[PDB]
């Protein structure tokens, strides 16, 4: 984990997100993947690594 | 509507992760927006958009 700095304020839109403020120092726990926000048929939401998602396109 | 499914099983490792089963229907909240996991000085963790932090 590295220390990073928030560029902008961000207001979390779901409980799995973090509220941050511009210029806040944070610890970066994982930048090795692009996580995507997903929801299933059971109405549950969360994050999965992008490569686990298939868009039929 | 673009159909989106789980490509593979993904077994969640942390509370903010979602377990998904291969071939199940999913819905994407964003257009290929990447998120990273961070922690604040009060030890709270969560995801933020990757482009919001500077390394």
């Amino acid at each position: 984990e590295v220390v990073v700095v928030a560029k902008f304020d961000y207001v979390a839109q779901q409980e799995q997100e973090l509220d941050i403020k511009k210029n806040e120092r944070l610890w970066l726990l994982d930048d090795s993947k692009s996580w995507w926000r997903v929801r299933n048929s059971m109405n549950k939401t969360g994050f999965v690594p992008s490569n686990y998602v298939e868009r039929k396109n």
